[PDB]
Order: structure tokens, then C-alpha cells, then sequence
């Protein structure tokens, strides 16, 4: 079956650090897993208007390829947003 493994995306993580990690993120995926993005804010309930949302939507969008999210969350749990990221679902 497909499994739940997880990246994070931190702030601060950015192109550099950042779409490294986002070629393990493929990885996770393309394992044939539902790669789930745990956002980590420095921040609260409503940390950020750019910290989650910068990064999880490009995360999205560079990895839309082989990749689809879930959900585009941005309701954050505590100081922190999963963004749900799955495989890309044949219709």
C-alpha cells in the first residue's frame, strides 16, 4: 500500500536549502508514498502569511509534476501546517 512518510519545510528553507529537499521529497513520493509536508513555523495558530504558503505551494508547484498535495491546508494546527501531499491520482 502506500504509506505515510513526511518531509519538513522550516522557515528559512529556501531555494539553496530548500528544493534539495524537495528532490527528497520526490523520492518519498515516487517510493509510491503519500509524502506528507509538516511546516514548522517559528510562529503560532496563524504564524505566518508567508511562511507556509511560500514554501508548501511551491513545493506543490515544482513537484505538480509527479506529485499532487491533498489539500492546500492553510489552516495551521499549533504552530505548525501539515500540507497533505500524495501521489498524483489517476483519474
Amino acid at each position: 500500500v502506500i504509506q505515510v512518510k513526511e518531509i519538513k519545510f522550516r522557515p528559512g528553507t529556501d531555494e539553496g536549502d530548500y528544493q534539495v529537499k524537495l528532490r527528497s521529497l520526490i523520492r518519498f513520493l515516487e517510493e509510491g508514498d503519500k509524502a506528507k509536508i509538516t511546516l514548522r513555523f517559528r510562529g503560532r495558530e496563524m504564524a505566518h502569511q508567508q511562511i507556509g504558503m511560500e514554501v508548501l505551494n511551491r513545493v506543490k508547484d515544482d513537484l505538480q509534476e509527479l506529485a499532487v498535495v491533498e489539500s492546500f491546508p492553510t489552516k495551521i494546527e499549533g504552530r505548525q501546517m501539515i500540507m497533505v501531499l500524495a501521489p498524483k491520482k489517476k483519474q
